Formats: structure tokens, sequence, C-alpha cells
């Protein structure tokens, strides 16, 4: 006499289990919207910024940054023109909804970059989202 | 001995219901068909079709649709450059295999749009199968 | 042995006229069979592919692209 | 003992179905080539084609067109200028593997279009295998 | 007292059952996970071989293919800008692991060919397994 | 500890060489071991994946993919 | 009692299996995600290596190839002008990282070259990879 007890419980919970993966699986989707949350938008400059030999060849990133997610959200790492780079101070953040010129010290990685006046440079700048922007850099020392 | 019994009830059902699923699984296939019928072919036009002191603007907008269904298709929403647009009258319907320059005249639903003269526009033409087709509109006036 | 029991075209059933083909186990065959509409009236195009449900006596259901050579 | 007996049935349909759907990605294929037949070739010609008092304008359009295709290919809808043009009578069919100088006749939808003499108009002319070429008409009258 | 016994055979018969289902998808897999494939490398050509005006045109195909996979397949059918052609004679063999130039004649399945000296159509292969690759066949005369 | 009974490789059967290796509990470790062919000769490419089910002592079938390198 | 743990075997083979296939997804990134391909630098040069009159031409083909990858890499088959070339003799092998001046004598497929002193012929050369690079060779004489 169990057995058809046990069918009919097994068939109303897989039709509510069901319904539940299927409104898990729309669930997801404005989580995996913060992956674009961030725009670098215009065209950011680099300048030198060593104190005349006193750092080891400190430099100067100022990019406008638009956070358009509900979190504020940090440079993790930075990519000039395929070197890579370290952030020398404490991160830089961005609050939500904020769109305003981000500005932060970097050293290189490994050798010491060399930059020409007035040449143009891309850099990747890498936040917490994952999210890697493109930019371009106008040197200026 | 009920539980033997109840068993066998329970076997055969569960193989009538699966193969019924999966039919049901093979049956679904054509429907798919009828998502792509509709395309639209070329920019279009949106004119002001309203007179003074009205209590709304009607804009009349023309577009090129090739229909190739078996069946008539109609058009059920319009989203330009953003704005959601409200479709007056009876919407026009489109013959299975004919290409029609087809107009149909929208009020806008969320707000006054600013449209400049001769200016393009993006849209979606959404139609009554399920289908939308991005278009491009000019503003004559 | 399985044989064909209907076809959807472009959203339409066709019945298929005259003694249905049947297809030999473990053969791979130009299988070519006549339809008729069940209803209304085609509008294919020449050159255009359309996309069609190809139904066994098994009730299992083949997708398929057809070609109208005209 | 039917939960085992409608898994081995699904696990079946499953495998059988993929199959087919696979079979289906790989059968699309021929199908695209179609897609790029016809291409027209040089500048056309628009020439005013309508008596005294008639309803309406009527415009002999010449172009030729090339056709690769093992198909004839006809015109469906032509766009000059921006405005959509609703083509009379039965349309041109263009031959298999032939180029040729076609000619049809047009009679605006949107409205009235103020042609100039020796102008020169860009156009999408539009055939039936789904593909839109661009073409340049010159205004003879 | 019958009522237990018989639940648990029941139950130990269910378990039997649900292990042998479960093996049997095991076993599925290497049947349905058959990695490689036939891979069609760079351009083709088709070749006129009508000769002594007989009646029915056939054209050489040559292309480069290379079998990835464990097992030998043949080439089953060919679509040609759109057109289907029969692969006249006994249809050529790919050894496994081996890359070859590999010919074969082929006739219209209907119609005739188009084909202009120099140009490039686009065609699909189709092999013993379904699979069907696109390439390009350069018509050479 | 468990142990691979039977290998299939890309659809083809395959017989181990030596004595079968074996898995203990717990453990992560990379199994090596020396396959023949059931049946036929079998021709691999340098670089290409073929897949393989690897059936161990518990009826269970990993599949996995392997990257010719010889 | 039997549905329930027939269900929960289901269950739990259901798990074991959607792994398993999770792991097989990861482990095919390796084989599909292969950075680095020949490049071809700079213009490359044909020159006419058929002497004493002997029935076959071969024609040298010159050209600088880089190997980015960490695989050796082998031309196949070229195609210059739109036509066919075999790659005569044991053709040349790139080793990986590394930079060559890379030579190869080449035979027409079909048909024969109507190559002029100090011309441009742009030329696609196909590597085992499947991969093609498009090349300008300057026939040199
Ligand atoms: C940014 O400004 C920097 C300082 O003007 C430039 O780097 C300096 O370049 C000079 C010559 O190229 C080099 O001598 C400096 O190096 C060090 O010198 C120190 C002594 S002193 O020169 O300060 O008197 C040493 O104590 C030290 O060990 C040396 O490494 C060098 N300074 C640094 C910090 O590297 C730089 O070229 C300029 N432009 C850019 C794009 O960075
Ligand atoms: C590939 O070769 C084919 C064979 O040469 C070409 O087809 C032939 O095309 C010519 C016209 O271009 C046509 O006259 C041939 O038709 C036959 O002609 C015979 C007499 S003769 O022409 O040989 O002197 C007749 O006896 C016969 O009844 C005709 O059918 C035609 N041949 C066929 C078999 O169709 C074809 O054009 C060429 N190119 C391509 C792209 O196929
Ligand atoms: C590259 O070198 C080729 C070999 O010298 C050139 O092809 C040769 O072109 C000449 C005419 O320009 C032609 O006469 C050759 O044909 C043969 O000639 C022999 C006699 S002799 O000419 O050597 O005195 C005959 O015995 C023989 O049967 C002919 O076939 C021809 N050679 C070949 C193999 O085709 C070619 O022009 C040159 N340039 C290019 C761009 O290929
Ligand atoms: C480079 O960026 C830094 C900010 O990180 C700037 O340093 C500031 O300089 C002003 C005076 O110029 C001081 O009052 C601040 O205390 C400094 N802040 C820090 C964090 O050091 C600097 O001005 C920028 N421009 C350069 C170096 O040219
Ligand atoms: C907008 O479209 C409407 C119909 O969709 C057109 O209304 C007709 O206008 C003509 C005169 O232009 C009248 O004779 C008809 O009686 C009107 N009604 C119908 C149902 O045809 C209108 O002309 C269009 N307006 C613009 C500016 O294009
Ligand atoms: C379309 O034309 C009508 C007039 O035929 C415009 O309608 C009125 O325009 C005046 C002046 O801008 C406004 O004060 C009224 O409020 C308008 N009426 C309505 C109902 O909007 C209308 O603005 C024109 N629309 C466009 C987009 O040009
Ligand atoms: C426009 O094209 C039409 C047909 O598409 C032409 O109509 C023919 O005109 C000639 C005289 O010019 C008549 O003899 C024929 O009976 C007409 N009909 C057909 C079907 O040919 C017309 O000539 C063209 N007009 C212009 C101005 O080019
Ligand atoms: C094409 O020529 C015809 C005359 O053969 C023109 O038709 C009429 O022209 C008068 C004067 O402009 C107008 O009042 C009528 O309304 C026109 N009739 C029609 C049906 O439009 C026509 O305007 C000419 N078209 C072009 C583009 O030049
Ligand atoms: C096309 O391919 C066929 C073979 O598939 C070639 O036919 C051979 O031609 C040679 C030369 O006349 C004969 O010795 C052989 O007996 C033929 N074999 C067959 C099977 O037909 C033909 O030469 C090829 N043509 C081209 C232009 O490549
Ligand atoms: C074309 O390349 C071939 C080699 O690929 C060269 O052939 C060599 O020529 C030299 C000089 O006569 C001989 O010593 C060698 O034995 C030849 N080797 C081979 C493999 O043929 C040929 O010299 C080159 N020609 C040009 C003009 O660069
Ligand atoms: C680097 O960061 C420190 C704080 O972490 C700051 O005091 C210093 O001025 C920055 N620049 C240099 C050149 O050290
Ligand atoms: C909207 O459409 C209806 C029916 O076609 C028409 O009667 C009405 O006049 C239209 N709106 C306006 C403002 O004219
Ligand atoms: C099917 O079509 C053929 C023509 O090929 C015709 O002879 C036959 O009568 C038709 N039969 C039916 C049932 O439609
Ligand atoms: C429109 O096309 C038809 C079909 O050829 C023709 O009879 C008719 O006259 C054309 N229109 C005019 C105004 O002549
Ligand atoms: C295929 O073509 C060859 C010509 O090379 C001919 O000898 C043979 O009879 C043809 N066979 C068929 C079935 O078309
Ligand atoms: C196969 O296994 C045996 C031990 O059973 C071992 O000695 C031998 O080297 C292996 N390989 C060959 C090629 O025999
Ligand atoms: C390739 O050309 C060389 C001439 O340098 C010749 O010795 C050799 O026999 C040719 N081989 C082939 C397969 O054509």
């Amino acid at each position: 006499l169990s057995g058809a007890i046990v069918a009919l419980i097994l068939v109303i919970a897989g039709v509510i289990i069901a319904i539940a993966v299927v409104l898990f699986a729309f669930g997801l989707i404005p989580g995996i919207s913060n992956q674009g949350s961030i725009q670098v938008l215009g065209s950011g400059t680099i300048t030198n910024s060593t104190a005349s030999g006193s750092s080891r060849t400190i430099y100067n990133i100022t990019i406008t940054v638009k956070n358009t997610g509900t979190t504020s959200i940090s440079v993790t790492s930075i990519n000039i023109n395929g070197q890579p780079f370290n952030i020398n101070g404490t991160a830089p953040s961005i609050p939500a909804g904020r769109t305003q010129p981000i500005t932060f010290e970097v050293t290189p990685a490994s050798g010491k970059p060399n930059f020409s006046p007035g040449a143009s440079y891309t850099a990747t700048i890498y936040f917490s989202n994952g999210q890697g922007a493109p930019a371009t850099l106008i040197y200026q020392g």
C-alpha cells in the first residue's frame, strides 16, 4: 500500500524541484551581469613621478572610470603595453554609480620601460570583477 | 501481496508516460521553424501624423517586410531609440509569401520622443510569431 | 524496417502521397517520395532552404533542411 | 521498480535526439551558400513612365545583374534614397548563370519622390534569395 | 508478515535494476563519445571531366583531407553552390590518422552547373559519420 | 583500492598489457599503464585529441581526453 | 519503499555522471586552446628552378617564417595566383619558437604558371595545423 503513496510524493516533489531549478537558472543572470560593471572612458595619462631618482621609477596613471554596478570595485592589477605593472599604494576603488578620475601610482614588475613624450601606450586595467578594460594612456612626463 | 500488485501497476504506467514524453519532445520540433518567418528589408520611414491640439502624437511608420511562412503575421509592438511605442488601430497583416511595404500608426507610451528631421533611429519590430527584427528608420518630418 | 508517415515543411503539414517509402535496416539510401499539402498552399522560393521534420513509423522525428530546386 | 525503467527510456531517447540535432546542424550548411548568389554590376537608370492624369507615378529601373547560383532569382523590393518602393507587375527573373540588364517598374509607397534630372541616388536591391545589393541609379528623366 | 518481506524483496530488486540502468548509462559513453573528424584543409579544385560529347557531365573534385579519427571514413555526397551532386563510382575512403589528397568524380543530381573559370564556390562534403565539412572549391576548367 | 579493468579509446576496444594499475583510497595520482589494440591497428596523429573511457573495478566508466604525443 | 530508494540511487548516479561530463569538458580545453601560429614575415620570392629542358617545371619558394607555437610544424601545400602547387620533396619543418628563412621546391598541380619578372603574386601557404598564412611572393626569374 505504501508504494502508491511514495510514488505520489515523488511525483509532486519532482514537479516542485523542476520548477525550482527553472527559477534558479534565471536567478543566476543578474549576478553574471556584474562582469561588465566598469567602463574606462576617455584617454588617460601616464606621468613620471619618481622624485628625481629617489624612487623605483614610479609612474602616475590617471583614467576616467565609470562604475555601473552596485558595489565599490578596485583596481587589482595593470598591464601597460604588454608589460606587467604593480600598484605602489593601496588600490583605488570606484564607488557605485560614479564616473570619476582614478589616479594611482605604479611600478614596473620587471625591467625598466622607457616612455617617449606624447606617445600612446595601451594599458589593460584589471578590476575586482575580473573585467579587463583596455585604455589608451598618453605619456606626459 | 499488495506491494507487488502496486509495483506492477506503477511499472506499466511509467513505461507509458515516458514514451508519451519522448513523443512530445519529438513533436515540439515543427513549431520552432515559425520563429524566423519574417525579415525586414532596408530602411523605413517615420512621419508625424497628428493635428493641432490633438490629445496625442501619432507617427506613421513604413517598413518593407518579407514573410516566408505559410501564415499571415502581424506587428505587435515597436521599440524606437529605446522607447516603447503602442500601435494604434488594427495591426497590419503580412500575407504568407509576399514582400510588402507595410505602414502602421504608433503613439509613444513612455514619453514624448524628440525626433529630429532626417535623423536615423534604430528600432526593433516585434511580430506576432514571436520574432524580433532590427530596423533602421529615417524621420522624414 | 522503418517507413515515413508524415512530413512538416515550414510549419505546414504535408501528406505522403502513395505507398510510403520503407528504409531497410542498416542501410544508407537516397529516399525519394511525393507529398501533397494537407491544407493551404506552399510559398516555396527557388534556392531557399526550409526546415522540415520527417516523422517515421517509430514516432521519432528527424529535423532536416530541404532546398527548393524548382 | 518504475524509476529505473523510465530512466532507461529517457537515456536512449536523449541519445537519439542529440544525434538528430547534431546532424541537423551539419545539414544546415548548404543553405548558407545561396545567400550571395547575385551581384549588381555598375550603375543603373531610373526613368519616368507615367501618363498625364494617371493615378500614380511609375518609374522604369534598369540595372545589370549577375547571377551565380543554380536557380533563377527575382527582385522583391527596392529602397531608393531611403524611400521604399513597390514593384509593379510580375517581377523579372534572373536566369541561373547569366548576366543581364534587367528592367522593372516601381511605384512609390511612402510618398512622392522628387527625383532630379541627372542626379545620382543610392539604392538597395533586395532579391528573392534574401540578398541585398547596393546600387547607384542615375535619373535620366 | 507478508508486507514487510514483499517490501524488502522490491527494495532489493529496485537496487538491482537501478544499478543495471546506471551501468548501461556508463556503457553508452564509448559509442557517443567519439572525438576525431575529417578535416578539409585548404581550397580544393573542380575540373571538367566530361569528354567525347557524351550526354552526362562529370567533374573531378580534388581536396586535401585529414582524418583525425581512428576509423576509416568515406565520402557519401557533396553539395556545390547549393546544388547536390552524386559521387560517381566507388566513393574514396580516407584511412585513419592520415592526410591525403583525395580525388573523386561527381555528377549533378539535377539540372546543370554554371561554373566559371577561376571562380570559388562554397561546397559541403558529407562523410560516412554524417558529419559535413564546408570547403571552398576553385573551378579550374 | 580500485583498479582499471578495461579501456576503450575513441570507440575502439583496448587491452591492458601488464597487470592492471590500482588507485589507493583517498589518493590523487598519475596512473600510467601499457595498452594494446584488441582488434585492428588504430593510427594516431601527433597532437590530436582522442576520447577514452576508462572502466574501473566499480563498474564506473570515466570519460577522459588523451592527447597523442608519440 | 522501493520507489524512494530507486529515486535516491538515480539521483546519486546522475550526480556522478554529470560531474564526469563536467570534468570531461574541462579536459577538452587543452586540446582546443592552442595559441601560437606560424607567421609569414615580409615578401617571399619565387625563382625558376626548371633546368636542362626536363619536362616538369619546378620553382623555388623562399619565405621568412616565425613559429610562435610550441610544436614543430611543416608546410603541406601552397596556392599561388589561384593555382594549387605541390610541395616537391620532403616538406620543410619549422621548429618551435624559431624564425627562419625557409626554402622549398614546388611544382604546379595542374596547368602552367604565367609568372612575370618582378610581379607580385598573392599566395597562401597551408601548414600541418590546417592554418593557412597569406603571403606575397615576388617572381625573381
Ligand atoms: C623619469 O625620471 C627619472 C629621474 O629623472 C629618470 O630615471 C633616471 O634616469 C637617469 C639617467 O637615465 C638614471 O641615472 C637614474 O638612476 C639612478 O641614479 C641614482 C642616482 S641619481 O641619478 O638620482 O643622482 C642611483 O642612486 C640609482 O641607483 C640609479 O638607478 C634614473 N632614476 C631611476 C629612479 O631609475 C627616468 O628616465 C624618467 N623617465 C621615465 C620614463 O621614467
Ligand atoms: C564541361 O564539359 C561539358 C562537355 O563538353 C560541357 O557541356 C557541353 O556544352 C556545350 C556548349 O558549351 C554543349 O553543346 C554540349 O551539349 C551536347 O552537344 C553535343 C554535340 S557537341 O557539342 O559535342 O558537338 C550533342 O550531341 C549533345 O546532344 C548535347 O547535349 C554540352 N554537353 C553536355 C553533356 O551537356 C560544359 O559546358 C563544360 N563546362 C561546365 C562548366 O560544365
Ligand atoms: C621556367 O623555366 C622553364 C624551363 O626552362 C620554362 O618552360 C619552358 O619554356 C620554353 C619556352 O619559353 C619551352 O620551349 C619549354 O618547353 C620544352 O622545350 C623543350 C626543348 S628546349 O625548349 O628546352 O630547347 C622540349 O624538348 C620539350 O618537349 C618542351 O616541353 C618549356 N619547358 C617546360 C618544361 O615547360 C618556363 O617558361 C620558365 N618560366 C616560367 C615562368 O615558368
Ligand atoms: C601623482 O599622483 C599622486 C597621488 O597618488 C600625487 O601626489 C600628491 O601630490 C600632492 C602635491 O602635488 C600632495 O599634496 C599629495 O599628498 C600627494 N599624494 C600622494 C598620495 O602622494 C601627485 O601630485 C601626482 N602627480 C605627479 C607626481 O606629477
Ligand atoms: C498615416 O496612415 C493613415 C492610415 O494608416 C493614413 O490615413 C489616410 O489618409 C488619407 C489621406 O492621406 C485618407 O484619405 C484616408 O481616409 C486615411 N485613412 C485611411 C484608413 O487610409 C494617413 O494618410 C497617413 N499619414 C501620413 C502623414 O502618412
Ligand atoms: C507633429 O506635429 C504636430 C502638429 O501638427 C505637433 O503637435 C503640437 O505641436 C505644438 C508645438 O510644438 C505643441 O505645443 C503641442 O503640444 C503638440 N501637440 C501634441 C499632441 O503633441 C507635434 O509636436 C509634432 N511632433 C513632432 C515629433 O514633430
Ligand atoms: C518601361 O517598361 C515597360 C515594360 O516593363 C515598357 O512597356 C513597353 O513599352 C513598349 C513601347 O516602349 C510597348 O511596345 C510594350 O507593349 C510595353 N509593354 C511591355 C510589357 O513591353 C516601357 O516601354 C518602359 N518605359 C520606359 C519609359 O522606359
Ligand atoms: C512624370 O511625368 C508625369 C507626366 O507624364 C508627371 O505626372 C504629373 O505631373 C503633373 C505636373 O507636375 C502633376 O500635377 C501630376 O500630379 C502628375 N501626375 C502624377 C500621377 O504624379 C510626373 O510628375 C512626372 N514625375 C517625375 C518624377 O518627373
Ligand atoms: C580526373 O580524375 C580521373 C580519375 O578519378 C582521371 O582519369 C584518369 O585519366 C588518366 C589519363 O587519361 C587515365 O590513364 C586513367 O585511366 C583515368 N582513370 C580514371 C579512373 O578515370 C582524370 O585524368 C582526371 N582528370 C583531371 C583533369 O584531373
Ligand atoms: C633552389 O633551391 C634548391 C634547393 O632547395 C637549390 O638546389 C641546390 O643547388 C646547389 C647549387 O647548384 C646544389 O649544390 C645543391 O645540391 C642543390 N640542392 C638541391 C636540394 O637541389 C637551388 O640552387 C636553388 N636555386 C635558386 C636559384 O635559389
Ligand atoms: C608609494 O606608496 C606609499 C604608501 O604605500 C607612499 O608613501 C609613497 O609616496 C608612494 N610613492 C613612492 C615613490 O614611494
Ligand atoms: C487611431 O486609430 C483609430 C483606428 O484606426 C482611428 O480611428 C483614430 O483616429 C486614430 N487616432 C487618431 C488620433 O486619429
Ligand atoms: C501521387 O502523385 C502521382 C504523380 O507522380 C500520381 O500519379 C498519383 O495518383 C498521386 N496519388 C495520390 C494519392 O496523391
Ligand atoms: C503596373 O503593372 C501592371 C502589370 O504589368 C501594368 O499592367 C500596369 O499598367 C502598371 N501600372 C500602370 C500605371 O500602368
Ligand atoms: C564515372 O566517370 C567515369 C569517367 O572517368 C566513367 O568511366 C564511369 O562510367 C562513370 N560512372 C558513373 C556511375 O557515373
Ligand atoms: C607488457 O607487459 C610485460 C609484463 O607483463 C612487460 O614485461 C612488457 O615490457 C610490456 N610490454 C611489452 C611490449 O611486452
Ligand atoms: C624536386 O626537384 C628536384 C630538383 O631540385 C629534383 O631533384 C627532385 O627529383 C624533384 N622531386 C620531385 C618529387 O619532383
